[PDB]
């Protein structure tokens, strides 16, 4: 690289071990401005040349890593650990550990290839038509709205196997190769493999079991939200279908991965007949931009006591899928560019109720940004992965209160009853608790492929046997080693870690407890909404000025008084319907589970020649 880029040299002392990092740290953000906004050029635009060149951005970085990575150790590794002001033993912690760039030159083209193409293949890939080779349906938006809104089994089954092949097949062969190298390059860094890597990020030699035990806590609650949901779906598509006591088909739960049931609410929701909780409806009734969206959860966030969007972010911004048609991968996503200044969102809008919280879930990461930009290279990213998924979603719990919409619009009216409050906490379930299963799933499958307790001889063997097993759901036709249906999720592709969407939806009631109780709110943990609350703004804040500076576990209590996760807060939230789930399934005889495991339901009548 440039040598003004190159490191130095440094004192073997401590007063100099913090002047090794005064420096890396005005460099890196060059190095990664570079990186990201490479990055940000293949993603707002895939093309051969700008993925040539995010290859060639990475290479840099990947040495800038390893120049500073093998300094930093060179002479800070046998002393490091006791450093008093740690808040920088874990800068130089950060920087002492460089990945990849432990790879040969070659191995990180190699590399860096592959993700270049996954993301490719995964965003690239389409569903055509049998005969009529007429226009292929892409994942967003045809897919995801065949899958939200049609009640056509055929159809669902053609996008969810269309899907599944079209993005799996391909994806596999690059996907265990990169696995490979992956892990040989934190092999180096002390790790067995990326598994080990990923979960050392939560500091806590029990987070495993911690896992584990906080996921039996609630189970019950999912193990009910699905056999109430399993029996509304055998009331639509029959007893041919649906199993009453097998697991759920997984291309009716109205998503291609069935993480979450929010867009099946109109076959479930218990009260119907009462205020629709779904201004899915009324946004495009009044006049709604994509922007007009960005704009909404903006101010919620002024509001509350924080940062609007920069102007850089206003313009630097992709939040409608282009119309140069350029091919980009639209996903939704929040970029920090690592230099203070360029924060922006990627992601291809389209006014949906569902989409108006993944807004603001991005733009939770945004003003996580913006907050601790002032610190250093090495923390800016939170106190765990967890946390940052999470600031989003708070505000979001606020916003989905009928009560907080009609404050802006799009719930007309009023009844602040139980059946409407059933309603509501129902459909919250069909977001929030269906998602927990999947979500603890996904990094449980991959630890093992990291780790070689899955060889590609039992990719899609062990998918299923886990997805089965949280979910309760089973694939719509029959599957085999030359599929790889966890390549079909943007996340495995991406290399993106999972595990903290659970942590996430766990703690993000935690905090919405501790916020409702700043605000000063009192009444219902769910009927809180931290609007315009000053107060609880500031509480939150200072979790987000916190960066990776010190311990998350210590960032919580000061927060919320708690040392760890708890499901306390969460149970307490959805108590009501959790009560009134249970009871309803007991009444109607349901079976809580799949005892009927291995069990399939039949394909269409022939397939594959229907309305679609
Ligand atoms: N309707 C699509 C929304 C996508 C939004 C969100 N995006 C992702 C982006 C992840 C990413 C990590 C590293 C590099 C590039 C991207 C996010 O974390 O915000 C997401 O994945 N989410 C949001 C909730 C659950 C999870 C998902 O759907 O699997
Ligand atoms: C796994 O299942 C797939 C089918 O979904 C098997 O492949 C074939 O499927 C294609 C259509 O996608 C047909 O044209 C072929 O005739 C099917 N092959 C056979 C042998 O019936 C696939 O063979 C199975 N894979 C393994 C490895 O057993
Ligand atoms: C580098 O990090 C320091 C904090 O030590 C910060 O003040 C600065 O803005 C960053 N970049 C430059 C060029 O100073
Ligand atoms: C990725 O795909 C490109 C073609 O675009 C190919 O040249 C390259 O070999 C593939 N990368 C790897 C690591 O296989
Ligand atoms: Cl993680
Ligand atoms: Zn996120």
């Amino acid at each position: 690289l440039d040598p003004g880029l190159q490191p130095g040299n440094f004192s073997a002392d401590e007063a100099g071990a913090q002047l090794f990092a005064q420096s890396y740290n005005s460099s890196a953000e060059q190095v990664l401005f570079q990186s990201v906004a490479a990055s940000w050029a293949h993603d707002t635009n895939i093309t051969a040349e700008n993925a040539r060149r995010q290859e060639e951005a990475a290479l840099l970085s990947q040495e800038f890593a390893e120049a500073w990575g093998q300094k930093a150790k060179e002479l800070y590794e046998p002393i490091w650990q006791n450093f008093t002001d740690p808040q920088l033993r874990r800068i130089i912690g950060a920087v002492r550990t460089l990945g990849s760039a432990n790879l040969p030159l070659a191995k990180r083209q190699q590399y860096n290839a592959l993700l270049s193409n996954m993301s490719r293949i995964y965003s690239t890939a389409k569903v055509c038509l049998p005969n009529k080779t007429a226009t292929c349906w892409s994942l967003d938006p045809d897919l995801t709205n065949i899958l939200a809104s049609s009640r056509s089994y055929a159809m669902l089954l053609f996008a969810w196997e269309g899907w599944h092949n079209a993005a799996g097949i391909p994806l596999k062969p690059l996907y265990e190769d990169f696995t490979a190298l992956s892990n040989e390059a934190y092999k180096q860094d002390g790790f067995t493999d990326t598994g080990a890597y990923w979960r050392s990020w939560y500091n806590s030699p029990t987070f495993e079991d911690d896992l584990e035990h906080l996921y039996q806590q609630l189970e019950p609650l999912y193990l009910n939200l699905h056999a109430f949901v399993r029996r509304a779906l055998h009331r639509r598509y029959g007893d041919r279908y649906i199993n009453l006591r097998g697991p759920i088909p997984a291309h009716l739960l109205g998503d291609m991965w069935a993480q979450s049931w929010e867009n099946i609410y109109d076959m479930v929701v218990p009260f119907p007949d009462k205020p629709n909780l779904d201004v899915t409806s009324t946004m495009l009734q009044q006049g709604w931009n994509a922007t007009h969206m960005f704009r909404v959860a903006e101010e919620f966030f002024t509001s509350l006591e924080l940062s609007p969007m920069p102007p850089e972010f206003w313009e630097g911004s992709m939040l409608e899928k282009p119309a140069d048609g350029r091919e980009v991968v639209c996903h939704a996503s929040a970029w920090d560019f690592y230099n203070r200044k360029d924060f922006r969102i990627k992601q291809c809008t389209r006014v949906t109720m569902d989409q108006l919280s993944t807004v603001h879930h991005e733009m939770g990461h945004i003003q996580y940004y913006l907050q601790y930009k002032d610190l250093p290279v090495s923390l800016r990213r939170g106190a765990n992965p967890g946390f940052h998924e999470a600031i989003g979603d708070v505000l979001a719990l606020s916003v989905s209160t009928p009560e907080h919409l009609h404050k802006i619009g799009l719930l007309d009216r009023v009844t602040n009853d139980t059946e409407s409050d059933i309603n509501y906490l129902l459909k919250m379930a069909l977001e929030k608790i269906a998602f927990l299963p999947f979500g603890y799933l996904v990094d449980q499958w991959r630890w093992g492929v990291f780790s070689g307790r899955t060889p590609p001889s039992r990719y899609n063997f062990d998918w299923w046997y886990l997805r089965t097993k949280y979910q309760g759901i089973c694939p719509p036709v029959t599957r085999n080693e030359t599929h790889f249906d966890a390549g079909a999720k943007f996340h495995v592709p991406n290399v993106t870690p999972y595990i903290r969407y659970f942590v996430s939806f766990v703690l993000q009631f935690q905090f919405h407890e501790a916020l409702c109780k700043e605000a000063g709110y009192e009444g219902p943990l769910h009927q809180c909404d931290i609007y315009r609350s000053t107060k609880a703004g500031a509480k939150l804040r200072k979790v987000l000025q916190a960066g990776s500076s010190r311990p998350w576990q210590e960032v919580l209590k000061d927060m919320v008084g708690l040392d760890a996760l708890d499901a306390q807060p969460l149970l307490k939230y959805f108590q009501p319907v959790t009560q009134w789930l249970q009871e309803q399934n007991q009444q109607n005889g349901e079976v809580l589970g799949w005892p009927e495991y291995q069990w399939h339901p039949p394909l269409p009548d022939n397939y594959p020649e229907g309305i679609d």
